[PDB]
This record gives structure tokens, sequence and C-alpha cells, in this order.
């Protein structure tokens, strides 16, 4: 439900900036804009995987909305990927969002 993935990323978004993440522009910077997304939204890769990727909110949001697939690995765009904050916490050493909540 296209609607129901439009209220999630409009509520389910945050604040991402360096000073609140703590993570490098880069780690933290959206693949669509590519640039700081200052209020954007952890949203997986691919749902039935660990990798979790950080986006733009109104970016990924209009991108849905286009009835696009999805940016990186052109899966169908759900709800179901659309995940919290403690889900995905930026570890250096794998240099992507891993999963705290599955």
């Amino acid at each position: 439900s296209q609607e129901s993935i439009q209220n999630k990323i409009s509520q389910c978004k945050f604040s991402v900036c360096p000073e609140r993440l703590q993570c490098p522009l880069e780690a933290i910077q959206c693949p669509i804009t590519l640039e700081q997304p200052e209020k954007g939204i952890f949203v997986k890769n691919s749902d039935g995987s660990d990798v979790c990727t950080l986006f733009d909110a109104a970016a990924f949001s209009r991108l849905v909305g286009e009835g696009l697939p999805h940016p990186l690995t052109r899966e169908p765009i759900t709800a179901s990927i659309i995940v919290k904050h403690e889900e995905c916490i930026y570890d250096d050493t794998r240099g992507n969002f891993i999963i705290k909540g599955n």
C-alpha cells in the first residue's frame, strides 16, 4: 500500500545530521540526492537481509509515489522494508547500517 509507505516516511523519518547520528556525511548520505538528507529515513536495501541504507525522506517518498523500483537493488518498494531507528546502526567495519530489532 503506497499511501501506508507515504505515511511511514512522513512520521518514521528523523533528523539526519552528523551531529545527531555521530557518523560522517558519506555514511549517512542519501544515495538518491548524493547529499545530507537532513531529514531522512532508515529503509532496507532488501527486505530479507540485514543491509539497511539511509535515504532522504522527501526523495525516497516521491520515488515511491512515481511507482519506481528500489533505487539500489530494483526490488519492489514496500512499507515492510521501512524499518526503525534502533534497527539500522552505522557499523564502520561493515560500512553499512546493521540491524538491532530483528
